[PDB]
């Protein structure tokens, strides 16, 4: 602790706007990962002028980006993760303050810049923006160049200094101040002006951009990330598309490709050599029969339809649902302590919150309290409720989870799930809630708020055992729509009755019980509202349309 001790804070925007509006996966992780690519370029710099344990939090002992990107560890898959926050504190000497918070602005601004340098280099040359070798030029203009320099606003203030958590709650002010200091649009994110867009018309725009959808210079940007990355490490993301992660309900594709995927492949080469490619279907969303069918010979096409509906008959229907879960801490809250506890959620985030996702989905984020995922609807719950457990044991939780189909853009769905953990898991007294939601392709919206401790009880239930029945979800659902007139517990035990040998005595008994039980659990201020919640969540997880 030397010397002229000073407490940095530096804080990163924007975040939600810049990860929002994504229309792909792809999209979505670069976004997620770019951005914590730039808090690693910020706090290179403190290490480089100090020393890793000199930031406080997060806690670098772990991290991913700083043992490849700094030590160069070989660290494989892992660099996948996006780990670092937006946010972050450090000490430095009050010397070095101002000399810092320069070179980190910079930093930045200059990174940001070469990306996109290198990303019209390989736009022009794979054919993503169709220009001459000549006019690339025009594409790194000043206007241009001041779109990717100014995209990103970095904050940092300090303090100079055991009444550390006191102003340990002040740069947070100057902070929150800092942040508020200050041609046709591109057709991804539609926030930004397009490259070409101010020197030519719509018309001259659209049609020399690939699928005539020109982008700004940050979009351009999140584009080349993934092969950046994947130049700099060896690494891609497994899953590309949500209907890979989809698809890995009950390990569906796997059992496919093992039985029919050789003879699929054959049959979409034989309607079209170009939906295959390298011996797989160039589209994901090929498994699907309903896309041979619509969306785009048609005797061979018909042979295809034909073919997967038979493997389905034996296999099983495809998966065409997915799941977002989105968590983060509740109010979540002396500088060796604070160290501790940012070890703690660094752990958490870079080591369990890994360990149980691992290959069964997408791990995007992990960020000390806030997670996102996106999961294949047979993982979501569990992984819901083991990542729950695990920040435990280092303390709330609130999450959300999102049901939605493939074909959902995704910028709407993860605004869905966003708001439901933030407007209903969040708004609930005490939180530590789970908000489930399920967006049914016709468009009815089912939520359930329930507490993480119904998915333990439901878990070791007999009724859960029992349930894979409908018909009886359906009546007591139907039942609350208003409510029964004999009221709930009557309903209730009538119900049961009505649907389970003359052991029928104890297991009516167990699950009314149980039920009972489950009910504790379901959020609401009233009985009626606490069975529509047990009653939706139930109606989602067996929804066959979604879990088929
Ligand atoms: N690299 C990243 N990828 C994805 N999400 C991120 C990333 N960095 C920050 N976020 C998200 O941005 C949000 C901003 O958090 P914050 O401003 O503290 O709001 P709150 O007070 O609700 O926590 C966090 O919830 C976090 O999940
Ligand atoms: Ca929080
Ligand atoms: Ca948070
Ligand atoms: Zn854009």
């Amino acid at each position: 602790s030397v010397k002229d001790p000073t407490l940095l804070r530096i804080k990163i925007v924007p975040v939600q706007p810049f990860i929002a509006n994504s229309r792909k996966q792809l999209d979505l992780w670069a976004s997620s990962h770019l951005l914590s690519m730039l808090m690693y370029k910020a706090l290179e710099v403190i290490v480089d002028k100090f020393g890793p344990e000199h930031v406080i939090y997060p806690s670098l002992r772990d991290q991913p980006f700083f043992l490849k990107f700094y030590l160069g560890e070989n660290i494989g898959d892992e660099i996948l993760v996006a780990n670092l926050p937006n946010k972050a504190l450090a000490i430095v000497s009050g010397k070095e303050a101002e000399k810092i918070e320069e070179e980190i602005k910079k930093r930045i601004r200059d990174f940001l810049l070469q990306l996109y340098r290198e990303a019209v280099d390989w736009a022009v040359e794979n054919g993503v923006v169709k220009v001459d070798r000549s006019e690339k030029d025009s594409m790194l203009k000043e206007a241009y160049l001041k779109i990717v320099r100014e995209y990103f606003t970095v904050s940092i203030t300090w303090v100079s200094l055991a009444i550390y958590p006191l102003l340990v709650k002040i740069l947070d002010s100057l902070g929150e101040r800092k942040v508020t200091e200050e041609g046709w649009k591109c057709h991804v994110c539609g926030e930004n002006l397009a490259i070409f867009g101010d020197m030519y018309d719509h018309d001259n725009l659209k049609s020399l951009w690939l699928d005539e959808e020109p982008l700004c210079p940050m979009c351009l940007i999140k584009r080349y990330y993934p092969v950046w990355i994947r130049s700099k490490t060896g690494q891609k993301i497994r899953f590309e598309s949500v209907v890979d992660v989809a698809l890995l309900y009950k390990n569906w594709r796997k059992i496919f490709d093992e039985k029919y995927g050789k003879d699929l492949v054959s049959k979409a080469r034989e309607v079209s050599e170009d939906f295959v490619k390298d011996n797989m279907l160039v589209d994901s969303d090929l498994y699907y029969s309903s896309t041979w069918e619509s969306g785009l010979d048609e005797e061979k096409v018909k042979e295809v339809v034909d073919f997967l509906n038979a493997a389905y008959k034996e296999i099983g229907n495809p998966p065409k649902y997915y799941a977002i879960l989105v968590m983060d801490g509740d109010d979540m809250g002396t500088p060796q302590v604070h160290v501790a506890i940012s070890q703690a959620l660094a752990n958490f985030s870079i080591r369990e919150v890994r360990s149980v996702v691992k290959d069964e989905g997408l791990l995007i984020y992990a960020g000390g309290d806030d997670v996102l995922a996106i999961l294949p609807v047979d993982k979501a719950l569990e992984v819901a409720y083991k990542i729950r457990k695990e920040f435990g044991k280092s303390w709330k939780l609130s999450a959300g989870i999102l049901i939605v189909h493939y074909k959902h853009p995704l910028y709407d769905a993860l605004e869905k799930a966003r708001d439901l953990l933030n407007n209903k898991a969040k708004n609930v007294p005490g939180k530590d809630t789970l908000a489930i939601g399920l967006l049914k392709r016709s468009g009815s919206y089912y939520i359930s708020l329930v507490g993480w401790e119904l998915i333990r009880v439901f878990y070791n239930s007999e009724l859960r055992k029992k349930l894979l029945g409908k018909r009886f979800i359906y009546h007591v659902l139907r039942e609350v729509d208003t409510w029964p007139k004999v009221g709930i517990d009557e309903m209730l035990k009538f119900e049961v009755i009505r649907h389970i040998k003359e052991e029928t005595k104890e297991l009516r008994e167990k699950i009314y019980g149980e039920i009972k039980d489950l009910l504790e659990h379901v959020r609401g201020n009233n009985e009626v509202e606490k069975v529509r919640g047990l009653f939706t969540f139930l109606k989602i997880i067996t929804d066959a349309e979604v879990f088929p």
